[PDB]
């Protein structure tokens, strides 16, 4: 059981960040803007900008943990992927972008961080002027690590629905394997779960299987095995990372069709992102999962997840002086 | 044929209009942002903002034409209708909005414009925060009228695919009817239309059915009848003119599901939308519509609509001392 040193921690870290607020005008995050660097709350953009009068564009979040950064390349990779899927091109050279992200944490401060870059079309649309010539834009920033669930619930659990006045957008009309920011559904998916007292929905295909929810992929366990929806949803580094544990430990991951019907005869449910990591789900629809604690399988890849940030094969430590 | 009484208007008054960019520093646009007015171009929005960070947002666009408001009210109406579907609530009293409207097109100068509302959810989600904490977010802005279709392309018509690559969000998903910026298929459409060596992209329901375009409602015309979608699609404001002015001609239409056969088989089609009017296709799918030539019953539509921008029940003069 690692919650305890694991929580600790992060809390200990937290009260020295706070310490520095009135004298560092960056721990509460930084941001780069056409290449000058500014306190997060004061950043601005173009109201012109693609990126906010088409949402054109696609983003990408690795994060920091204990100071270490927690696999970086495979989220730079997965952003050079998906600006290729939008015609879009990073407009800096990846390992400069990668040296950029460094010393605006070192500037910050901040040890847990999560670390967002944001590739936009630009200020104009491809139709009036040749592609080649069109000027793709930049942001990156970062900031005090988000939680999807905080860490005080991450020990009790959480309540979610599957959603019945929304569904996921399907891939032939936004493809889910690109990053993005247009999250009409989710937002709904939201609402309606607070709506009817429960703080996560999970949403459908609109067809009878499972998908993802508002920012983090859905894993189901069954007699011993791992259940997670391969169509129609991002293709998680948190979700991975579980693929890569589960594995050193044993135990057999099907990323596959996962019907809705599942979800209420299964043994353990826990969602995962990269914006508070194993998140554990103990009651469905209202009632309890399989008792309504949290199960071993669940506390088996929580604490391998988190091992894996001190793993050289997965991390590297940055140097804040 | 009012066409070239029409467009040589325009070139008037854009001549005069061009003449002023040295003097005139917004004649190419003005913005209010946080009750300040600025130049469009160097209109500015906090990288923090929901609108931008998840487009949790609605939007309307007004157009002057000749110095007149054309349906002003029914656009607010739709923005307000738009606010209550995503709980958003506008900023200021829309009396209130309506003066800062008037005010900007006056101080702009711009006899033909488009005035853009934006309303978001604000710097922070729902999540975690009061309701009352929360504080929507209000940008508007009026820019040079925007052509979809230009006037020398309307006087012969343009070219349409149906969408292969793509197809519409679903309602279930986003609603149509909720104005937005959440692009992502849309602009699938436009790179699918332009890499089949065509410019409008039609997309379907998914389910052999005809919904709406990038930023345009689709009519087709056959046997002397208008269909148009009924589900699926924004309810345009420049589609409800087309009905008035089919009313007023005894002409019928049908707002109904309208399945993609239909469009290979009828005698004329034509876009509708605020930014660019009445835009008639020739050309679907690389093949001749009805011999390539723009019909009588979209030529008749064509001079009713601009008719209506100088009826006192539709449109209003705008005092620009
Ligand atoms: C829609 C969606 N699905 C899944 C995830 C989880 O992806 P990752 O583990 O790479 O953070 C996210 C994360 O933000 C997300 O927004
Ligand atoms: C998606 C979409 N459909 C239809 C329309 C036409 O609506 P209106 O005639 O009210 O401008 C627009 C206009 O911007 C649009 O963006």
């Amino acid at each position: 059981a690692s919650m305890d040193k694991v929580f600790a921690g992060y809390a200990a870290r937290q009260a020295i960040l706070e310490s520095t607020e009135t004298t560092n005008p960056f721990a509460k995050g930084i941001a780069w803007v056409e290449g000058e660097l500014v306190p997060l709350a004061e950043a601005r953009i173009p109201l012109l900008d693609q990126g906010f009068m088409r949402s054109d564009l696609t983003y990408d979040v690795p994060s920091v943990w204990d100071g270490r950064f927690f696999r970086l390349d495979d989220h730079i990779t997965r952003l050079e992927a998906s600006c290729t899927k939008l015609r879009l091109r990073l407009p800096l050279p990846r390992d400069q972008v990668k040296q950029i992200l460094v010393e605006m944490v070192a500037k910050s401060g901040i040890r847990d961080a999560h670390v967002c870059l944001i590739v936009t079309r630009g200020l104009k649309g491809v139709r009036g002027t040749r592609p080649e010539d069109i000027v793709n834009n930049l942001y990156m920033f970062v900031q005090p690590y988000v939680w999807v669930m905080e860490p005080d619930m991450q020990r009790v659990g959480g309540s979610a629905v599957v959603a019945r006045t929304v569904r996921r957008v399907p891939p032939g009309a936004i493809d889910p394997t690109v990053k993005n920011l247009q999250w009409g559904d989710l937002v709904r998916g939201m609402f309606e779960a607070a709506d009817r007292g429960a703080t996560y929905p999970f949403l459908t295909d609109g067809d009878a299987h499972l998908t993802e929810g508002s920012g983090f992929n859905i894993v189901l366990v069954k007699d011993g095995v791992l259940y997670t929806p391969d169509r129609g949803v991002l293709q998680g580094v948190t979700r991975k990372s579980v693929i890569n544990a589960a594995e050193a430990f044993g135990i057999e991951v099907r990323v596959e069709f996962v019907p809705v019907e599942l979800a209420y005869r299964c043994d353990e449910i826990f969602m995962c992102t990269t914006a508070g990591g194993i998140m554990p789900i103990t009651t469905l629809d209202g009632m309890p999962v399989n008792g309504g604690q949290i199960g071993p399988i669940t506390k088996k890849i929580w604490d391998g997840y988190w091992a894996m940030h001190y793993d050289a094969a997965y991390s590297f430590e940055i140097d804040y002086n």
